[PDB]
């Protein structure tokens, strides 16, 4: 049901172990502000599973291997040749990680004015759509946005969402679609590749380009193997591959996925567009050879990338984030269903019915639980989706327990989910929180709060 | 309860993940003898606690710190003050290992035809005593040798068995008492703090020296923290520190409980003992300042043995062998008790009560755990035993036993779980397991090369 | 005087050792452009310092403790107080390496249409200026612009021209001077003391900003100490921090002065600007506490930055390069001069007089000279300043060289002999290099995958 | 003349640069004697090669490997066939270091009574040899005895002295004959093939076993390479295998010419004496699978001894150790001729013919030249050829300057021979010793001195 883990612990990483009444003073001294924390002071940081991945003894190899050169850097041939066997595409841009990648795809393919419509959307990534002068459409399924709702693949493209922008607006005033796999914000939720192949179909019919968010594709590929009618036979590999090969490109963060801690590429198929990036990628990223990241880093993601096609560590990384998921909600916690790839989703304003949305309680949530396990949860609600001129306000308000791959043990979780539901159980004696700073900009990372 | 991991993990080690049919033909490849599988083909390796220990990244940051002079690196002097204030002996000769550090205790200490006398034994310890002269003398408890008999501290020596030695030998005639903490034939079962000071203060009296083998000491801190009345205060430290005031010296591996893939070391007070070990040193190991260790390992040596004071730390490596154990006895499957520091013990002459000792029933209980499972386990039953080359006989050992050894910092609950499950299921259906014979038999170490088919 | 290096070496990269028939093949497979070249194919890769420096035993036992969290790393506040104390800024915000830094520091400083000054340009910096709406002013002495001129402190600001500027264009139209520490494009020549302070004597007379491009501010500090009269007592730490005293911020790139292989950050004294900066950077390179950068880089960057202040490891790295200038220049060989901190420039215009600019002289210098040594060099001249795509004629810039740019603590003085004993064989028989022809020339970044041909 | 290094840096040990008066009070604290300095207070240590080799990038890769089980660890494998395939034994067991095979192989092959030959002998070898009964005797060429005669080949064995030994003892009284290459305390000096092969011819006539020390092997290889005629056209990975076709087996110490920090190996032929060695490793060692040594470690000398087949690696090695030699012997310093493979040796008693050997010239001499530069050196004269009971007074009376492999550059060695030199240009103002401190074994070790 839950398979062991398919590796062994090569090195640790030493924690502190304080008790709950030193942590109090921590999370006090933070504002109590999980992003206040401090790492040393922490023993599960399920903050983000970006960047925070444990790397193999190969990888590590690798690492003494570092090939420094400015250009044509052994490290730069090997991801080169590992991106496109395994996804296929003829050109590839490394970039420092996901979001230097974003930038180049952005400014490179978006006119001012047109359209960039997505299954829903991702900070950074739609951040710089619409500096680019974009127009963000959402064309993902509604069901997505309902986050108790139990289906499989929810992270689809709603075809006819697509077919309604394209008679509306004109394929002309379409950039491009960009298709995440998985779905960060509605939870980590997959795409089939049904609707890969159905949205690939309907674009290229019009002339419009599909650039996939490649971030968590390895996690999806799962899904659909493990999941998807037809697919049951078939390797990893081969799902990643047929995924992107209903793709025009990708923008892709090496620090999910491909088990790095920095690291991120864009890729293209188009000539001419390849020539426009690297002139570009010199200008933020670095030359071509190697786009910001030093050469033992080119070479970790390489050998990253392709551990993570291993269908044991793959399974065994979704099994552990669903138990994680499964204890919560037999213990009654209410999660965003189904459980995703990378994370489980707490339902705060179904948690702390008795504390109002204006008392902050995802949180005071993340903050009491730290407090009682040692453990440092992240915000995806309004706080994240922005303010809107004319809040943004959101149907998932969502508190994200993210599981870093290969860190942490079944017994880790255990200790999450033993403290949330210990809460959980005295729900009501959780305490709403008041800001004692607010910055004008980025609060969810220095405000401070207190007590009401 | 079960604590989680004091930990996280910061780096992985990867492994195949075959399948059943595969191991089955690597089990054969290997002709039933888990001694003779490769690394690369075992998902979970419980051969040994020895060696196979997890580094932290501290201790990785200090293998970038290698100072790999020949005299006076700054890593030896790292290790001396770290052992000089952990167990508070006044002189430290490094080895690579524990049995380095025997070979020079033996030849130090024993005058031939003097006695040794320990709790029990440990195989490379005693070859060392006997081979320069001494006859070896078991002075523990009684209970020490019922393997059913679930009690604390089985470790402990029988101050009357001392007492008698001491009468019936003379106090000259015997060259020291070597008391190991914890005591590994037993089943790694631990010394009481009382028994420590007692056996203390009995030599005292008569000029009896004392050398502990300090291979497991933590673990058996750990026992007494938890167990004997009135350490409940004490920390990891404090306890170490008070054993190890109750000997004039010790012998340490450090590939155990100093979390290290290699090295150990040879402790003493004495000057005049000193200076002749600094002279013998250079003749097995090498210089006083390195005794046969990179200056890299004498570092990662100091930084795991401050570590491994942690009580967290311990706690949970000793109750992770603790869940297996229990998990073990909880289904009705047969192991030495108590369960110790490092190992769990299966009773294989039970397991597989269908088959006689001559039909190697720890080999084959072995055999079939990694084909189930992955999991490599030792034969310690008639096999490693030996033949009588006298005689031509089987050495026949009262204990036949399979020890899943559990290397510190490696493995999971979950990986725990791996190795139970299998060992319950196929103690499930126990009487379908096979004997075994010889295809293949070495005239020595016959435990390391020899194949078997099944009968 | 040329010092010995002051450290050993820890660890070795291995190199292949090619010989010269085959470095030709490798050549003309890379289309005569050593750009195109394999790394795997060179011995001494002279191409850039960025990035290519080889780190301590110290950095590498802190990239064993990489703090990966996503904010609030070990590592970041390690990073945040090492640049306080030693640059003396109060806020700080890593960036992956410094062209990251320098777009933030242009979205968060200029309004369109106001002027930014500086001591001649870098390529990364001057586009994120104009980028975003600034008109580049050169306010650097005209000695700079003398490649021949062998004078102290040629990177220096003419305060005259600055003042001109102030005068014709008004304080309120100056976005901020970028004073650039050492400056590359004229050979990497240091600035003085002396003259950072007018320069913040005048810009603060006017409210007008000052930030440092500090890429090479140690190096710069070496020559200061060298050479400015009043600073022999003063230690390369000192000499730093009262450099940036006269910056209201800076941007660095790691890759030169920190001893790093990537990593970069942006440092200010404004509270309002280091607002502006820490939401800014989230769009572009990450949090404000890690930037771009593995909790490992801002670990090695912090190390690295601390060791780059020892006077023997800065002394020796500029006496180093001086060395290769020197054994050049005493052959006849023509340089730009003097030689700066980083790299020795050879004269490709006159090294090949029997060529003319439109046969790339500085392109075919740098073929010869791996083919002869396997030595990789940059072509900086008329291919690397690219082609008019309004007219489509060459820029034609007045420097055409060939840059022999040295990684810090990689290469030692025989490896420079290599360097030197083979272009000094080339210019014996200088007469014999052919030009070049383009058979392949991209629309854009034309230095980086051009392919050419012997005419 | 001579080669740049074959290699770039990848990584630097940091050292202190202190000064001159500085390292004054240092060696005072010392009480003048280098063995007793603190490695943090030297520039330059030159005490010996033996494991203070730099690793590559490659074995720092293979370090990040190491497969730490007791048995079937892939690092064994590997450095089990690269030792079959490089020296072509039959059978290999791995040893902490040099001696531990020493102590195995004296007790496996020594009979109480017979006689050892070697040309000339080291310390431990030597030891291991008497403690198991054997009898030494030195059948090396007289000439090898004679410092400063500039002759080739100078490790070679007199056949006649082994003709003779033969016949006036016996063959069935001699153990084995210990042929080592190259012969350390003879200056580093090779041994030709063609010695190889007649002592081969003559010991198989009679069978007598022959066994290699094999410490310094590539070296010797080098200087085939360079100066036996008929091998200009061969390999140094042909000339070390053809070397070990002539012996029944050999003694390793990895840390010497296999590249590596520790690490050794005892080989052999005859599948007799290996199974008795497998029982006798454990009992000092550990199995046979490991040897004393952790898995990393095992494949970081595997790794090594292939890199030590690099011609221009092990040219450029000899070739430094031989620049500071020339620069040496072009001032007139009095050395040891011709200068052999991993040292340079100082004739100490030529240098200081002001002070009476009994003021200590070599251990004073070896004081000056850390006081002057930051260089530590080590002694090889009586005090290392012991005394006897009926002082052992050997004619090589030497201070040998002992160069780690890949660690120093020219420059260093132009600060050890400045240093040196400027000393000799005031020679006859250095001041001998006399002991403040001896203890009565290892005196070399820790014994004080004070100027007289
Ligand atoms: C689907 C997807 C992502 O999840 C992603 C990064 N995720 C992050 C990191 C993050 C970014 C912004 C605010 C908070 C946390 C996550 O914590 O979830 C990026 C950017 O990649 P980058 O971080 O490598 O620039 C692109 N697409
Ligand atoms: C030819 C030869 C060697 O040189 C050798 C080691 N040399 C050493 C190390 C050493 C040993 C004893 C006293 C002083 C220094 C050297 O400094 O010269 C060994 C022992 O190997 P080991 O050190 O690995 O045990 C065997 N044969
Ligand atoms: C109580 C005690 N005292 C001394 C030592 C020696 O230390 P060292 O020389 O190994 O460092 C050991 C180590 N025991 C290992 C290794 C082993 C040894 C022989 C056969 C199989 C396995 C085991 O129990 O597996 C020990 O447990
Ligand atoms: C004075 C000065 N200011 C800023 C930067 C940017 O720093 P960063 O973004 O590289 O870290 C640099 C780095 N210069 C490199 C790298 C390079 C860049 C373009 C083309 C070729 C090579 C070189 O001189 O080789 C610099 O020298
Ligand atoms: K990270
Ligand atoms: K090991
Ligand atoms: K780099
Ligand atoms: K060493």
């Amino acid at each position: 049901n839950y398979p062991a883990e398919p590796f062994r612990i090569k090195s640790v990483e030493t924690v502190s172990m304080i008790p709950r009444d030193e942590r109090l003073k921590k999370m006090q001294e933070a504002g109590y502000n999980t992003f206040l924390l401090n790492s040393k002071d922490i023993y599960i940081d399920l903050l983000t599973d970006s960047g925070t991945n444990a790397m193999s003894d190969k990888q590590w190899a690798g690492m003494m291997m570092g090939d420094e050169a400015y250009a044509g850097s052994e490290n730069f041939y090997h991801l080169e040749r590992t991106v496109q066997e395994l996804f296929g595409f003829k050109h590839i841009v490394p970039t420092h990680q996901g979001r230097g990648a974003e930038n180049l795809l952005s400014q490179l393919a978006i006119k001012p004015g047109q359209y960039v419509a997505g299954n829903m959307y991702f900070t950074t990534t739609r951040y710089h759509q619409e500096k680019n002068g974009a127009v963000f459409v959402d064309i993902v399924r509604d069901e997505a946005h309902d986050a108790g709702l139990n289906i499989a693949f929810k992270g689809d493209i709603d075809l006819k969402k697509l077919q309604k922008l394209i008679d509306e607006k004109g394929a002309e005033n379409i950039a491009y679609i960009c298709l995440a796999v998985t779905v960060n914000l509605a939870g980590g939720q997959p795409v089939s590749m049904a609707n890969m192949r159905a949205v690939r179909e309907l674009t290229a019919a019009h002339g419009i380009k599909v650039f996939y968010d490649a971030t968590r594709c390895v996690e999806n590929a799962y899904f659909i193997k493990e999941q998807e009618q037809g697919f049951e036979n078939k390797s990893i590999a081969e799902i990643v591959h047929e995924m992107f090969s209903y793709a025009d490109g990708c923008t892709m963060s090496g620090k999910k996925d491909c088990l790095v801690n920095i690291g991120g590429f864009l890729c293209m198929n188009d000539d001419e567009m390849f020539s426009s990036a690297k002139e570009l990628v010199v200008v933020y990223e670095g030359m071509p050879s190697y786009g910001g990241l030093a050469g033992r880093d080119m070479e970790a993601m390489a050998i990253g990338l392709r551990e993570a096609m291993q269908y044991e560590y793959i399974e065994h990384r979704v099994k552990q984030v669903r138990y994680l998921g499964d204890k919560l909600k037999a213990a009654g916690v209410p999660i965003v269903e189904p459980v995703g790839g990378h994370a489980v989703f707490l339902d705060a304003r179904r948690f702390c019915e008795h504390l109002t949305q204006d008392e902050f309680p995802a949180q005071s949530l993340a903050a009491s639980i730290y407090v009682e396990t040692g453990v440092r949860s992240m915000e995806r609600g309004i706080i994240s989706a922005g303010r809107n001129n004319v809040h943004h306000r959101p149907k998932l308000e969502t508190v994200r327990l993210t599981i870093p791959r290969r860190v942490y043990t079944y017994a880790h979780m255990d200790v999450v989910a033993d403290g949330i539901i210990k809460l959980y159980q005295h729900k009501e004696d959780i305490r709403g929180l008041k800001f004692i700073y607010e910055p004008k900009q980025l609060r969810f990372f220095t405000a401070r709060f207190d007590y009401i």
